[PDB]
């Protein structure tokens, strides 16, 4: 054909006009035949590719990719749009594609430190460019910054240093439009998306903002009161005091895409604020603590007394003050439990969670809700007047003394151990318990080929049930199965030690960050379960008194 | 007795296992003793680990 070949030298699936196919070859970064274009029809330089790829591209967004300035100071004569979306399938739809690289000549235009064409494109007297440009799905430019960060941190300075360039062309270009307020279609603002999607560096860099030059509502990381060696950082806070859209943390707590979810919380806001909120308020906990314990206690000699008889349900035997504080502890244990089971359906209602469907996100709850299934299939069976309302019982009261291990949250060593123990609940002992009662499977069948809970008694490894069965011999086929039992033994201990291997080696700061991470959750949550009333939502400020040593010049106006 | 008894069935030398056919044994000695299993790695995991911690 002589249009492809006419720019190659010198189509309606995919809109690639001649001229389009004349950008998308640079050759020494050149585009004479523009004015022959403009002869036949900003209809072409503004125009959409046709094919499902590129629906909506134009040649001004290759005019930024080819790294040009002739292309763009001659794509743009002829009236170049600038907010113009290009979302077709080489675009944000699926995982593996140039995903969101802006769809917007400004914000590709932006993302790869194209300053001069930002700045360019800030300039041309045809269509200044919208700052506060969109998409379909809300993400603004600041959104197309966010989204293309990584964990590298040539990428997060290049970002860093075009995003904090941005905001100094911001604050010089289009002032009095704030930019950061604008939310997706999410409606969470790029503080609440950084924080969404786990970009520590870039909601770090929110929270470190300082602008040296006019004015003032433009910094977030104050300070007032100057000192050599001591430094004291004020912050407006605007990430607790979110009470209309989200807390920070639940973003956090729940986007459920994380891949640095758990180191976070040590960056520093969200460390102090959440400390001396535990300090303040939270560290009260102690009330439910002791209240669970004298509950278990309650339960405990509930069931410990009951009477050895065969009608449940039974009045006073004996007539004294202690049956009396038997029926009062029962009444009081189910008048807690539907407290607790209030809470709980609260939590489901509101919580929306962990329904489907492989894999279990929180170990807790499984727990909380079996034991909560039986115990009500306790009290309704206890309705129901049988005997088999005891064990259960048993069943609820034991996993309630598995439940009291919840709480060893905090403090120092208590609550950073049990982000050990908990962490080794996330990790190793289920694939342990997996193929330990796949072992035991083949063992209890092995035996048998009474007799099977005698064979769940023969193995802790306390045994000596020697079979006089004088006509199987014994002596080959325990030799070699016994043999196996050294192969499952030095097995499971290899499994202990090297599960200790697997999990030891990495969980030496995420229990530091687990650990305020987890009582950080709680924080916000004794917030939240707690319903009622008036947590501290002021902004003002956060008084801190850094002494870190500052002998140099900080000449701060 | 039976309280010092209890005290001497588990170093862990236990075989006295209960001859009681009325209460059944089966569920809830079969999760008692997965708990003790709970117990036993997590006090040799508060051992090894506790060896990670002071060592």
């Amino acid at each position: 054909d002589r249009l492809f070949s006419v720019v190659s030298r010198g189509e309606g699936s995919t809109g690639k006009t001649c001229l389009m196919k004349a950008v998308l070859n640079l050759q020494d970064g050149v585009n004479a035949c523009i004015m022959p274009l403009l002869q036949i029809d900003k209809p072409l330089v503004n125009a959409q590719c046709t094919d499902e790829f590129y629906q909506g591209h134009s040649a001004l967004h290759i005019a930024i990719e080819k790294r040009s300035l002739q292309c763009v100071k001659l794509l743009v004569e002829n009236g170049a749009d600038v907010h113009l979306r290009a979302c077709g399938r080489f675009f944000q739809k699926h995982q593996g594609t140039c995903f969101y690289f802006g769809e917007l000549p400004l914000s590709l235009a932006a993302c790869t430190k194209q300053w001069d064409v930002v700045t360019y494109l800030l300039e041309n007297p045809h269509q200044p460019a919208s700052l506060e440009a969109t998409d379909s799905l809300g993400n603004t430019v600041l959104h197309a910054l966010v989204m293309i960060a990584d964990n590298s941190p040539e990428n997060s300075a290049l970002v860093i240093h075009m995003y904090d360039g941005l905001l100094q062309m911001g604050a010089r270009l289009c002032p009095t439009v704030q930019l950061e307020e604008i939310s997706n279609h999410q409606g969470l603002t790029p503080l609440k998306l950084a924080a969404k999607e786990g970009k520590i560096e870039i909601f770090r860099h929110i929270l470190q903002r300082e602008f040296s030059g006019p004015y003032q509502p433009l910094s977030r990381k104050f300070t007032e009161w100057c000192y050599g060696p001591v430094r004291v950082s004020l912050y407006d806070l605007s990430s607790v005091d979110s009470w209309e859209k989200n807390s920070v943390l639940e973003i956090i707590a729940f986007h459920c895409k994380s891949p640095n979810r758990h180191r976070m919380v040590v960056l520093e806001p969200l460390n102090k604020l959440l400390q001396e909120k535990w300090d303040r308020l939270v560290s009260r906990f102690f009330f439910n603590f002791a209240c669970y314990l004298v509950y278990m206690f309650i339960f405990t000699v509930v069931a410990y007394h009951q009477p050895s008889l065969d009608q449940p349900a039974i009045p006073s035997s004996k007539a004294t003050f202690g049956e009396s504080m038997l029926l009062l502890g029962h009444i009081l244990i189910l008048l807690g439990g539907i407290y607790l089971l209030l809470g709980q359906l609260w939590y489901f209602w509101r919580r929306r969670l962990f329904i489907w469907i492989s894999f279990m996100d929180s170990y807790f709850e499984i727990l909380f809700l079996l034991q909560a299934l039986l115990t009500v299939l306790s009290q309704v069976l206890r309705f129901m007047e049988t005997e088999w309302y005891l064990p259960l019982l048993v069943l609820s009261l034991v996993l309630g003394w598995l439940n009291l291990l919840y709480y060893t949250r905090g403090f120092q060593h208590t609550g950073i151990y049990s982000v050990m123990i908990q962490k080794v609940i996330l990790r190793d002992l289920l694939r342990f318990l997996l193929v330990y009662l796949v072992f035991l499977f083949g063992f209890a069948v092995a035996l048998v080929s009474d007799a099977s809970l005698e064979l769940f008694k023969f193995t802790i490894g306390m045994g000596e049930l020697a079979f006089q069965e004088q006509l199987r011999f014994r002596g080959v086929v325990l030799l070699l199965l016994l043999a196996y039992v050294l192969l499952t033994y030095v097995l499971l201990l290899n499994m202990l030690i090297a599960l200790m291997s697997e999990t030891v080696n990495h969980v030496a700061d995420n229990s530091w960050s687990i650990w305020k991470l987890q009582k950080a959750i709680s924080v916000l949550e004794m917030e939240n379960g707690y319903w009622w009333c008036r947590r501290k939502k002021h902004r003002e400020g956060r008084l801190l008194k850094v002494g870190t040593r500052g002998d140099g010049t900080p000449d701060e106006r």
